[PDB]
């Protein structure tokens, strides 16, 4: 397994990256430093995660130490929902660049297709708890993303949490200048995403799998919820390969030609999770893992279920 996948902008993207959602600000600097020391070259970030300054401290210190050159890193961030307006996209990108202490991003994603009213709140609500939408459509937001490429702020642009009809809308955009390079979506054995993955791959869009371990630290987890890391069937595949359950869960998307971004702040697990380039799952293992699909989706917001661009009413 090669370590990088070729994107439709001509750049190569490391297939394994470090996730940073929920990584506490007092722990994420050391997590990213350790990650870079043990071989990670791709970090997944977002303004909404509220920890980009601290991620940036780690990146800048490893660049200063000459542990890694900037060209060897692949740094990803995402445009939050309250910045979908034409006049706000550049400043949102610039704030992320400032915080990460970078002069460009390797990839910048529209975080969700649902735009919200701009303001200080990340989820502006009406009095009944519905999110307050923006009227800016995804195509105009895409044009604003294209400008960032042409201004040198980002090397590649993409999307996240877009359903196949929303991907198609961009691909069919009048005057489209740059195709999305990536669609970053939730993907794991309980939400295997075959239909959306095949659609994106057929169009040359690389898929990144988020929450590959099932996001057991998500704030809305319940004690009774399904658990990938504790599923005895997955544990059995791991034992047969002399690997951990997490290592199987990371290798699985890699063998589907996906990028994968497991999150950890635990130094031992950060190192463990990278040790996935020296074993193979068989075709039978892969099909068996795919068979565990239950359409169990962990990442969505109830406040958004009436937004016109809510992505998960469609089958895929
Ligand atoms: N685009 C989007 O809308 C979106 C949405 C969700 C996620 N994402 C991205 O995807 C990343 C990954 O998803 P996620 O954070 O939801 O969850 P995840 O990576 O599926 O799971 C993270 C959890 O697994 C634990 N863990 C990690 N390695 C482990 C191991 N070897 N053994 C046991 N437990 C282990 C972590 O614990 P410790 O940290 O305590 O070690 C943490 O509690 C995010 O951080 C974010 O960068 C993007
Ligand atoms: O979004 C991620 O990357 C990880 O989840 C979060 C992270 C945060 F820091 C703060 C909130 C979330 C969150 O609620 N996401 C779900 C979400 C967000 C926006 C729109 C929709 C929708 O359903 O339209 C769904
Ligand atoms: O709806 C949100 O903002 C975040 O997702 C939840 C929150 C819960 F309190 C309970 C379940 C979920 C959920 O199943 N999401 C998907």
């Amino acid at each position: 397994m090669a370590s990088r996948i070729l994107l439709n902008n001509g750049a190569k993207m490391p297939i394994l990256g470090l996730g940073t959602w929920k990584s506490p600000p007092g722990q994420v600097t050391e997590a990213v430093k350790v990650a870079i020391d043990v071989g990670y070259r791709h970090i997944d970030c977002a303004h909404v995660y509220q920890n980009e300054n601290e991620v940036g401290v780690a990146i800048q210190e490893k660049l200063r130490e000459q542990v890694v050159k900037r060209e060897e890193l692949f740094i990803v961030s995402k445009l939050w929902c309250t910045y979908h307006e034409k006049g706000l996209v550049k400043g949102a990108c610039q704030k992320t660049l400032s915080d990460l202490k970078l002069d460009y991003l390797d990839l910048y994603l529209i975080h969700w297709p649902t735009g919200f009213k701009p303001g200080k709140e990340f989820f502006p609500l009406d009095e009944s708890g519905n999110v307050v939408p923006s009227d800016t459509n995804i195509l105009d937001t895409w044009a604003a993303m294209e400008e960032l490429v042409d201004e040198g702020l980002v090397k590649a642009i993409g999307i996240s949490n877009f359903n196949h009809l929303q991907v198609e809308m961009i691909l069919n955009k009048p005057g489209l200048k740059y195709k999305p390079a990536v669609n970053q979506i939730e993907c794991h054995p309980y939400l295997t995403q075959e239909k959306l993955i095949q659609y994106c791959q057929s169009k040359g869009i690389v898929v990144t799998a988020y929450s590959p371990l099932g996001s057991p630290d998500r704030p809305w987890a319940k004690p009774e919820d399904p658990s990938l890391l504790e599923d005895p069937r997955i544990k059995a595949i791991a034992a047969k390969h002399n690997k951990t359950t997490a290592q199987v869960l990371i290798r699985f998307p890699m063998q589907r030609n996906l990028v994968v971004i497991p999150k950890s702040v635990t130094p031992e697990r950060i190192a463990e999770n990278f040790k996935v380039f020296d074993f193979e799952l068989s075709s039978q293992d892969m099909t068996t893992l795919l068979s565990y699909n239950r359409n169990w989706r962990v990442c969505a917001a109830a406040s958004c279920t009436s937004h016109k661009d809510y992505p998960f009413h469609e089958e895929f």
